[PDB]
């Protein structure tokens, strides 16, 4: 009724942050933020309290979104509190594994966001040394898997 959904990845400045304002953009068309809790995180801390990577920004807004996050660190009470925790990788998804376990009574499903989508891309790559048409590849694989997101968690 309401859910919560946090998006992972490595340093929190180019996958997550676009994965974030794409569900964000995603639930307000359809009429049900108010249903939904959303945020993104790092498993690192290299880039804590710094917003978006000016590529990750400037493909966003060339497709009318914006985001005013800054990077911040996924921590212990992130798997008490958060329902789905969707990250783009398999380092990051060890990573988040290794670190639920230190936990016990983790709340949240960990998954990779590539595992929604129709295409089948597992993984959502790493843009960071790479160019503004990868930042739209990580963008596109984004809109595919948050819609079918969306559809299945009811």
């Amino acid at each position: 009724v309401t859910k919560s959904v946090l998006f992972v990845c490595l340093g929190n400045i180019c996958r997550s942050p676009i994965a974030e304002a794409v569900f964000r953009k995603l639930v307000t068309d359809q009429n049900i933020s108010d249903n939904w809790v959303i945020d993104s995180g790092a498993v690192s801390d290299w880039n804590v309290g710094r917003s978006p990577d000016p590529r990750a920004v400037s493909c966003l807004r060339n497709h009318g979104i914006n985001t005013a996050h800054k990077a911040r660190q996924v921590t212990k009470e992130d798997f008490v509190t958060f329902d789905y925790i969707l990250c783009m990788d398999e380092s990051n998804l060890r990573d988040l594994n290794r670190k639920s376990n230190q936990v016990k009574n983790c709340r949240a499903k960990i998954e990779l966001l590539g595992s929604y989508d129709p295409q089948k891309q597992l993984i959502i790559e790493d843009p960071y040394y790479g160019n503004d048409a990868d930042f739209e590849t990580v963008y596109q694989q984004c809109v595919r898997c948050c819609r079918a997101f969306l559809e299945k968690v009811r």
